[PDB]
């Protein structure tokens, strides 16, 4: 408790799933939390049983119109912003012969666009506050390939070298940036997808909750070193050789 | 030696830099080459020297109706598709403030989208010759981050990633996909750059040639076993830790 | 807060340094500590001072029988054993020439086999309570080489690897296995190297809490669902590339 | 052929399996091969085949003297030595609890020390020569860890971490140190295993030939500009996520 104290923070496609999770998680914790999506019916739900502590507003993380106008909310409305949680993403498939490229300019637009803009959007008040915390949503699939999941497997990939490219740059001014990548989480966007579909050494998907945990250690000063690096949170998949 | 004797490829930015020493390359180890570029000049240029061993085509990589006309050059003309090599790509650089969107869009199409074009035009003749060789250009800025130059990481981090997704949806049908990473290479794309910029072991840049040896190894049946591997050739800068 | 209550904690080298730094953070967590060290000198001054809430023990982490009696020291005293921290650890350097082979040997026994025989001693009491944390210390000299540092470089990527086969074979039992990657910290292991000797993204070394940090968090239950995972807390070395 | 005209190589291991694979390989391509092991019977039977481009020696990797002979043997009958294949290496496993300490030690003296000591030996005269090329034999066990794999996982991943520091302090002087990481080869090390034990993206097991490919291509001038990387070649194991 208390952990994050004096923290305002801007949740991304926190209306559902690990995003709400994670606004809960944080709030928890003693921030304050805007959290956008385009979810509006639900965000100003959660919004209503939070409304202390979080405000919903409506975030396109395509558009950077919407990202600034978020941003200003968070400084407006709660007096700053210090951290950014890059969480909205779609989850499209397909083979490279029946995979669309509309799909594949929609999923770069949200999973790394987005992620891009929420960046640019953040920097103003984070460098005046001269501290802040981006955590970049990426995934196991930022480390590996999956067939079938190209444009998934490039945005997760690019969201963890744009959390590098970033954080070399916003250190100076006390902005720290750091990717999560867990394996399969029980949210909407899998809820189709076995629990047992990957091999782990915990025998279990994991709950929302496992990590939002990770999100509020980043977003804490507690994690004041570490930037530029990859968190992994997957009940160890990827800690082992794909054996048949 | 005739270590490419057989086969066809096909080179994306070949008109000059790391693409032409490439083309050269394979010619050189008894290939036949399709190499396309957006410089037609210097394109239909060399291909007059290499004389029946290459042709030149226009080709935009950012338009999927100039891919395919490639790929059907390279079959009429040489009876197949073996090897592609994703070379076409862009630099452009910016802090997080002065980066234009329109820069992060144009290279997201170039240097990812277009790489993606790529490999969907030449799986078809690929999975239809049984055997075939993709070769993906990333670099070290695909596997580390670097300040100002966040389009271009978020891209090579991309593109070493849907090697991957591609590598293993591809296998069953006999198609390997690789990727090279290299370190600082003299060519008109970073010839503002010092020389030493980076803290090599070897102490010195690379020259194009010593990159396309690996080209022509990942093209060649000799590399049979490897797919979904990152090759890097930079000297043993990101097999060092970063010094002040 | 009490993120440790409830849990018993076994740290080597724990006398001074990191260790030590671990110790009074988890102690102020909650949690029970057995550390033990060959320092018994300031081993033993600062259980005194931590009271009723630590105990110190001889600890030679290359010698089985003593990591046995470290444990049941901690089983008898404290009633079971839920976290052990792998940080004995000694640095010695040489070129390929000079560098003695008694020092290699003896750097192998210490930071490689040391920590797998910690491992070893705490799997029992772990099983038997049906959950563990075993968190070993790596360092960013377990992701990339260092001129003259063979045996530490060596150990340190090995530390990284055991961390891994272990986490698989133990997560059927609930027990977690990580590693931790630290950049520079200041601590008499490094007080003879320059504290800016690392390109860092936040222009700094590493205080020995802010790793202390990291370990608390992968001690308590709320990093469930990593396993098998390195955790970096350099200030952004690795996520950058090395510049001349 | 001819691709490594003039070349002396050193060949640990090589009396059978992948090692008399390289060294087989090696000779096609024009050089001059020293390999020991401690298979003597084997050993002198392939080298009365090979006896005017290749010469057995007696040498057990854990013994500095021996390989002191094994250098001298290439620079006193052939003239040089420009190539190191530490190939030597054996595979024992076990759980934490049934794993023999004696093993763990044995597996660290041949597959760790035994590799170290190799590169001791052979850098006087390849810094005389001004060029040479170190190819270490780790293997995807250097990569990711596996079940009752502890001493294997340990050792590979050194062997991993030794390339790249070594790598580093030679780099000036001409040499290039890489690693090579196989999937599953038949050889008498796992001919008890089932070929089709990992995922592959290629469905089945390598021939030994196709990692000597490898071997030459790093043994040779080709490869220039690559120094302290990892040359994976598994059929795309590592390239995938581990599913059920
Ligand atoms: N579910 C998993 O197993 C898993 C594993 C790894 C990573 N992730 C990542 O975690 C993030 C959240 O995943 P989730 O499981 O909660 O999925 P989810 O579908 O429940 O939630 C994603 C949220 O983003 C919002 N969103 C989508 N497009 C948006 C846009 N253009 N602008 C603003 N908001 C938008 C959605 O409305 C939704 O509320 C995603 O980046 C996802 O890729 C999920
Ligand atoms: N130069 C380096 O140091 C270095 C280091 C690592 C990686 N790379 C990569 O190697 C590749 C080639 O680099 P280079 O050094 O030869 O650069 P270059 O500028 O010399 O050549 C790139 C080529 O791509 C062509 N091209 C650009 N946009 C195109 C498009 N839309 N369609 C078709 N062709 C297009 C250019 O006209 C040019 O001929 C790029 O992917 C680059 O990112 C270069
Ligand atoms: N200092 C750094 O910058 C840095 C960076 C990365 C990783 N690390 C790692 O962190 C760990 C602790 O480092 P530190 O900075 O506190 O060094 P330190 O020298 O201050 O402490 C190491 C401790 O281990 C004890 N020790 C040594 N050999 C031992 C043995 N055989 N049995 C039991 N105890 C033994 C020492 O007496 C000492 O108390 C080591 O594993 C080290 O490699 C340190
Ligand atoms: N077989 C595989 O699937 C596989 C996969 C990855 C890596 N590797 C590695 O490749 C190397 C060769 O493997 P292999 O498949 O040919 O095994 P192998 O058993 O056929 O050959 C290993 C050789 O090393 C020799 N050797 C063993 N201990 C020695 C010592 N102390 N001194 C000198 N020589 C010694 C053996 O006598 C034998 O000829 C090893 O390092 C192994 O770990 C093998």
């Amino acid at each position: 408790s208390g952990r994050l104290t004096g923290k305002v923070a801007l949740v991304s496609g926190g209306a559902r799933g690990m995003g709400a999770s994670h606004v809960r998680a944080m709030v928890a914790e003693g921030a304050k939390v805007v959290f956008g999506d385009i979810l509006d019916e639900e965000g100003k739900a959660m919004a209503a049983e939070l409304a202390d502590a979080a405000r919903y507003v409506h975030l396109d993380v395509t558009q950077p119109a919407q990202w600034k106008a978020a941003v200003d909310t968070a400084v407006t409305a709660f007096g700053g912003l210090h951290v950014l949680v890059n969480n909205a993403g779609i989850l499209n498939i397909g083979t490279i012969e029946d995979y669309a490229l509309t799909e594949w300019q929609r999923i770069l637009d949200v999973n790394l666009t987005g992620v891009f803009l929420g960046i640019r959007a953040v920097v103003k008040p984070m460098k005046e506050a001269g501290r802040g915390s981006i955590i970049n949503i990426s995934s196991i699939e930022g480390l590996a390939g999956t067939v079938a999941c190209h444009g998934y497997t490039a945005t997760k990939f690019a969201v963890r070298g744009l959390t590098k490219s970033t954080a070399l740059e916003l250190g100076p001014s006390g902005i720290r940036v750091n990717s999560i990548h867990p394996g399969l989480v029980k949210t909407p966007m899998t809820d189709w997808v076995p629990e047992d579909i990957f091999q782990t050494a915990l025998g279990r998907a994991a709950e929302p909750v496992e990590v939002s945990n990770l999100v509020v250690y980043l977003a804490s000063d507690e994690s004041s070193y570490s930037t530029g690096a990859e968190f992994v949170v997957d009940g160890g998949t990827v800690a082992g050789l794909a054996h048949n």
